[PDB]
């Protein structure tokens, strides 16, 4: 998830910690 168009900043790293 990066959607980091300035009014709309959302960023986010969803990995499959530890086997998901």
């Amino acid at each position: 998830m990066a959607a980091v168009a300035g009014l709309y900043g959302l960023g986010e790293d969803r990995q499959h910690r530890k086997k998901q």
